[PDB]
């Protein structure tokens, strides 16, 4: 508890796109942000142009959960606060199995598909990324859905309420 602070973790597949990283990052007051994906960490060419359009004055890093975890069991961020990235819930819960602390986790964009169902005008939920909202709110931890800071908060609870029943 006395290491890291979690500024925010904010879920999205698409990472940094238009605005919302830049103006979520001035008013969250986050001057680092740190990547979690297997996927994209094997992704060299996209690893190159997400730290070559980091915003100003901000860092942005690429890890995978192996490594996420290590970092933040370093004292050497302690005070230090970075957002967390994430393209699926299922990555959050492996962070906190290995005792990494979550008061709330934001949805912020989720690429729709085929074989899942819209919870929002964004977002999209499987039955394994439902599965992960309702094990983290089992601890207590908060879902709040919004794809702005300026857009009204809804409850992934809620919109997954009125779909699943």
């Amino acid at each position: 508890n006395d290491y890291m602070v979690i500024g925010l973790a904010r879920i999205d597949d698409r990472l940094i796109h238009g605005q919302v990283a830049t103006r979520w990052t001035k008013e969250t007051n986050v001057s680092r942000i740190i990547v979690v994906s297997d996927e994209v960490a094997a992704d060299t060419v996209r690893k190159t142009l997400l730290t070559q359009v980091a915003p100003p004055g901000v860092t942005a890093h690429v890890v995978d959960v192996a490594k996420m975890i290590r970092v933040y069991n370093n004292p050497k961020y302690a005070g230090e606060r970075v957002m967390l990235l994430f393209t699926n819930p299922t990555d959050v819960e492996r962070l906190v199995e290995g005792g990494v602390k979550i008061t709330s986790v934001n949805v912020g964009g989720m690429a729709f598909r085929q074989g899942k169902t819209q919870v929002n005008n964004a977002v999209s939920v499987d039955e394994k990324d439902i599965e992960a909202f309702k094990k983290l709110n089992a601890r207590g931890i908060e879902l709040e859905v919004r794809k702005v800071s300026t857009d009204p908060k809804l409850k992934m609870m809620d919109l997954i309420s009125k779909i699943d029943k």
